[PDB]
């Protein structure tokens, strides 16, 4: 078994030679390189990048063409998907720091828990995340056990329990064991 493991890690290193919050939001939401519809019926692409809520069919293609600045038929690439993802993350974090209801907590936490908060914002919207006052206070005060005990009691918990559980363990340990290319490397490690 160990010999086969070394062989597989060598294969991994080779595939890498041939070739992060992005992987987290990929595992939770899901990535698509072609235009599809989300659970609410709106037009999304990439990772949660909402193209258009309008009933218009071609209203998503024009949004994409104006966003990435290219005349693609709706088939984007990997690096441009991550570029749109970083753009959306920048927008969400700007909204977070501007609202100020989340700014003290976000400034109190480290990078991992910041990415977890950004995941919550991407999922339910900054307005919905602002409705976790107790959890937010326990996060800025850096009481992790009680914060996870509290986050497990919400509509956000019953609705999507697995994603909530992963985000909650990420808040707890402050690591990437949950959600763990880079993944194959770390995990074979």
């Amino acid at each position: 078994g160990l010999e086969k493991l070394n062989e597989s890690v060598l294969k991994v290193n080779e595939l890498n030679k041939t070739l992060n919050i992005f992987e987290m939001l990929r595992i939770d939401e899901g990535l698509r390189l072609k235009i599809y519809k989300d659970t609410e019926g709106y037009y999304t692409i990439g990772i949660g990048h909402l193209l258009t809520k309008s009933p218009s069919l071609n209203a998503a293609k024009s949004e994409l063409d104006k966003a990435i600045g290219r005349n693609t038929n709706g088939v984007i690439t990997k690096d441009e998907a991550e570029k749109l993802f970083n753009q959306d993350v920048d927008a969400a974090v700007r909204g977070i720091l501007r609202n100020a209801k989340l700014k003290p907590v976000y400034d109190s936490l480290d990078a991992v828990r910041r990415a977890a908060l950004i995941n919550m914002v991407f999922q339910m919207g900054e307005t919905g995340v602002a409705g976790f006052t107790n959890s937010l206070r326990m996060l800025q005060q850096k009481r992790w056990d009680e914060a996870a005990v509290n986050l497990a009691k919400s509509r956000w918990y019953n609705q999507t329990p697995n994603r909530a559980k992963r985000v909650i363990t990420t808040f707890r340990t402050g690591t990437w064991d949950a959600y763990g290319i880079s993944l194959v490397k770390s995990l074979t490690f």
